[PDB]
């Protein structure tokens, strides 16, 4: 039977821990993936942790350069949450560079984009089998959520770039069932700049909260139907969600052009005309991470909100974050359950190493009593080498 | 079909040996976690070993102060009896420093605290799944059994300390039915003190024995109904089961006040009025480990018994121990069997290693004849570092 | 239910990547098999990688002299698609240094070959049951697909050889059915060598491309019914595909004596009077490796063909290719699915190591858009040794 | 649905390679426990290697002294066959220094004896579950087969002994019903003597071929019904069975007192008044095996024997060996297969290392062609230490 994804969100007051793979300490030892670009998500019965290996181990000659985003060894594979990923404990998904995967409630849907900058390919699998192929249509390094796609009513939506890093780029809409594309939409989106979106299923409408890598301190957003009409526009908020990015002040519903260029990946949560906003605590680099409560922040301009819930210590290395969704048909619930990760990455550009990689940890959005703290990676740098 | 937990306890004669890990012995060549505070629980179908992993592999720099007790760190996770808890073997379930566990006969109920000592959140889950949070009610670490919690007819029962370790804290009980906490009741117990419980079933009625780290030598219990009436009192026997302790003489059915402060985790059987007790060998130190058959210890004064049985010799190190219960509908027997694991503590503060860890072992109660023995570590320390 | 193997080999435009194990690159560290001749087979439910382990793992002084073809420590063992073969997550097969293997859609029939080179014998087992053996008729080094068996209606169909490799040998089709020989046929067949066959069905029939080691450079093959009638013939393409070879030029619809002797595993896909061919891109080693689609390549004896893919870039190893098929009980599909992996090997002869072996890529025939790259094994020589 | 056990045994002519697990070659790098002691047990479903464990890992400091027979932490654990036991693959069975283990249809049963030399305790479980103990009667290392039970209609068999080594013990034939002893009979065997026997089912009997260690060159047989109605002998051939022995001469139907003292665990299996015999090649040390066809052997006196397969070489270190049996609920066949598996021991005491461990081997009975050869363990010793 399909997720239905007709529900709305759960309520919620705060985050609960969730995860923690503890994955850079235990590859001191022990036989772990060079990673990055980790994410969670989960059907009616399981959930798991994907990511991009870097078809390497931690602590071994291999690791070398693995600050480099794209190459032919890079695969995505997938293992039970909170388990640090190992040749030993993963399913191997697909050979990717960028990746999305998501649950329909009958088979896991995987997205791996591989292949040369000027004409990468995007392979669709739907339980393992390859069901499609999406090909670069600006050859110019097509991409993809590297989070958890969304699934309604049989139907799964994911959110692709092609072109420039550093300007305007394409920006496509896909649904597909089974699979197999089905739709697709080319967004009308002049000055506006999609990357590396975080969708989510919300009482059978979509919402995806993304990275403009070009212009944009604030995070772009869009939203759409089974049917692919859409809305656009940028969180308005002046807690600016971005990395890099300026010091909280008057939001904008366009781009916030200080500190706009380059970015991180992120999430949101729209709660009506509020939002949950997940960022790193510093302005300039991937370090530390917290949650806000700002309750007009999706269409309101000011800097204030209501409630700041500590996750990682601007002491400690950050990086991505994405959200997840856990759906009624998993946890008996009669709403959909918001969660995110956050990626703790380690190594270069910012620590003396010959290798980069992640850790992961995860919190589920609930409606009773919680608490900050710092759940930082904790490996101890540099390695044997 | 939910566990009963309407049949009494198995008559027994005597301790079988059930398991031995090895986990330490294993881990100076092996990716084996560090890890202490273990617990055995069982469902209808298997039983699993379950522990506070340090985030870390022994034998690695990162088992570097892991005497420590709490930190963002430390994980709850599970693995098949006997075997050695590994990142290739154990299933992640919850951040923690402090843990409890248990299966209703449909899922796994698994409780995990982690946060700041000033704020610290109990997650509840059921079957993976946040299902509730109990937060620190008197602000300083919130702490559970390190054992198994209890179901009786699909409700799940478990205890909870916060305050001061060293006077006067307070104590609740919690009543959940699929993770739910649906009932509380905090005991009105002055002039005890309660923590770290090993609880179990006997014909509907939940029955825990803990550790005094007050003022007590003998250790304090805790009997309860469905609906948390409850009544409490010491173990009257002579025959002291903490750790630290006088020499065996005269009891009492409140604290026994010499060598009371401090203490070690451990259990009792009630049988009638006698009782059986697991403890240390050693009155100072966490060395040793016996089985004592006291025929009128619970609610009698004197120190004489009937029956010891060896499980670790005077000369070897042992800590913590647990009851764990065998239900009708996993084992096909007319009553509930009693069983124990006792954990193995290597390294800090007694040996000079740099790392702290704990190995299991553990026995079922049985009516058929049995064998006194010393099944220890056999750890050679120190290690490679 | 069996394997109807009564449908067309699916329409095609390209291939899509479908694996990469990595395995050499993470056995550096991790405890990865030494291996060689691996392949890719597929169930109505799964996909599986088998493997000639060399009972030995990378990186350890027992990969020393492997090689060497055959020993007694030879096994068959396999493990999930895409994940490197290691003895934590590897299926024991068979003692074997040659062979073969395929799912009927009730259970896998495996054939393993061991033994003496002047008595070897080929060990059948259906669901890991010895269910028939058969023994060397030639007295000289009895030797299988190294690729998936072929199975149509609830019968599979494999190919041996035994005598020289440097001559005419014998050359038996096998028919079985739950694991037992049922039927079997000599090709008569002067002046052809067949070996190392990748047999194919298609519509009830059975097509292998083969090894011609003694004194062809293209390819033989044999097709046959479920009755073991049969038709001989060579690749008549001037697209050579064996190695080594020599340049593209005039073909024959016998065996192309310039540098024909020894060669290479491989195989091609018949689609009508057109064949794609896999080959390395070396005219001498094996290195690098491409899909061409030559459209009159099976019957015609020019050089001409239509599409090159490109796979492995000619600077880096290749070694072994095979096919292997996703049948429609698998895939949903109204066709068979052609694939094909690549083995990728590393070390001996060519470079300066005491052992030698192989990753693996694999990729699947696909009616969408692709595209040319290089997934090269990555790994960087010498190792710790 | 019980295992039967009321088919004849399946006619045979020869010997096929079945598996081989080439654990100390992979246990060089790879997380490979120390063991000894190995045996094969199938279910009706799937088959398993057992194991007596040292609770350490081969190239581990912990291996030091493991040519020791018995201590606290060994082990019975289990694998699936032909796998490298390893804390990684491997099911804790039991804790135990001498073993056995058998499904009957429906669990499997284990028994594991551990506790001190005077007074040990053999522990049975069902499922895993504890479902009887059997004390030592004799207090002088309570002691079991270290194969296979055997199991017709629902009731499975065993053999223990207790007393001297050297010189008349005890021996008790044990009859159990899940797991629980129903019945036991002590054999009337003056001048016997039976250790470590082979037991195998044939249409609703049980015949098991032993150890004669105090003055037996040939081996003791017991055989019996349901009832533990029993028959006792030894094999008459002059083809000797045990190791040490003299070189084949004229055989007894009592024991053959030259270089009777000592011995070591195997197998024959009894076809008419014909006898199956598997046995080291060498007279004085545990080096080579060998399968010999005796077809009068069971009765008769001569030395005379029709068929010699070769197993290992005499060159090559061998050890244990034992027989496991395959029904026809797992096979399909109207017979029970006759299989056995031999211990490759290397070490102590014949090689210079700390430590001793063993490899398996094992093959089945099939009526269709097959080769002698050998598989020897391959590793080469000694190890880093
Ligand atoms: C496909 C690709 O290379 N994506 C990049 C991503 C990208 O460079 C920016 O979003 C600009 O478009 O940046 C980053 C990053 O850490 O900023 C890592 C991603 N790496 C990987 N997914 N491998
Ligand atoms: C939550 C916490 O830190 N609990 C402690 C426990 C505690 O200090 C005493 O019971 C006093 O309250 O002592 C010990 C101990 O070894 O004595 C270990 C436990 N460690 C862990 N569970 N991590
Ligand atoms: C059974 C056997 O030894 N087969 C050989 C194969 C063979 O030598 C040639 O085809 C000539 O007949 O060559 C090769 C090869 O790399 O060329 C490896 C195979 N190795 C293994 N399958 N182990
Ligand atoms: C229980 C026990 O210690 N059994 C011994 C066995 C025994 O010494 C002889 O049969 C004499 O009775 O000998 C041997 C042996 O290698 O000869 C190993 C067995 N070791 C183990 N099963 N652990
Ligand atoms: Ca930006
Ligand atoms: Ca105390
Ligand atoms: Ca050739
Ligand atoms: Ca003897």
């Amino acid at each position: 039977v399909k997720l239905a994804g007709n529900s709305s969100l759960c309520p919620i007051n705060g985050w609960a821990v969730y995860s923690k793979d503890n994955s850079i300490r235990i590859g001191s030892k022990g036989d772990v993936f060079v990673i990055r670009e980790p994410f969670i998500s989960c059907s009616h019965l399981e959930c798991r942790t994907f990511f991009l290996t870097q078809g390497a181990l931690l602590n071994d000659k291999h690791s070398n350069g693995t600050v480099k985003d794209r190459s032919p060894h890079r695969t995505l594979m997938s293992c039970p949450v909170g388990e640090a990923p190992s040749p030993y404990n993963s399913r191997f998904e697909s050979v990717a560079w960028s990746a999305s995967a998501c649950h329909d409630g009958t088979s896991w849907l995987t997205i791996g984009i591989s292949g040369p900058d000027n004409g990468a390919v995007a392979v669709l699998k739907y339980n393992g089998i390859i069901t499609d192929t999406i090909k670069s249509w600006r050859n110019n390094i097509l991409r993809t959520q590297e989070s958890e796609c969304a699934c309604v009513n049989g139907s799964c939506f994911t959110v692709m770039t092609d072109g420039p890093s550093n300007g305007q780029a394409s920006y496509k809409i896909f649904k597909m069932e089974k699979g197999k594309v089905v739709k697709s939409v080319e967004l009308d989106a002049p000055n506006y700049y999609y990357e590396e979106c975080s969708c989510y299923p919300n009482a059978g409408e979509i919402t995806c909260v993304c990275r403009d890598n070009w212009h944009g301190s604030n995070r772009p957003w869009v939203s759409f139907n089974q049917n692919l009409e859409y809305q656009i526009g940028y969180i308005c908020s002046g807690v600016f969600g971005d990395n890099p990015r300026p010091n909280d002040g008057t939001g904008s519903c366009g781009p916030v052009s200080s500190n706009g260029a380059y970015g991180v990946k992120g999430f949101s949560f729209k709660y009506g005309n509020g939002v949950w906003i997940g960022r790193t605590k510093s302005t300039n680099s991937r370090s530390g991470f917290e949650m806000i409560w700002d309750p007009n922040g999706w269409t309101e301009t000011d800097s204030s909100f209501s409630v700041k819930q500590d996750i990682v210590a601007i002491t400690d290395w950050s990086g991505y974050s994405g959200s997840f969704v856990q759906h009624p048909e998993l946890t008996g619930l009669d709403c959909i359950r918001p969660c995110f990760w956050v990626e703790l990455i380690r190594g270069r550009p910012k620590e003396s190493t010959i290798w980069t990689s992640g850790s992961s940890i995860s919190f589920c959005g609930v409606n009773s009593d919680t608490v900050g703290w710092s759940w930082p990676d904790g490996a101890e740098l540099p390695f044997t080498i």
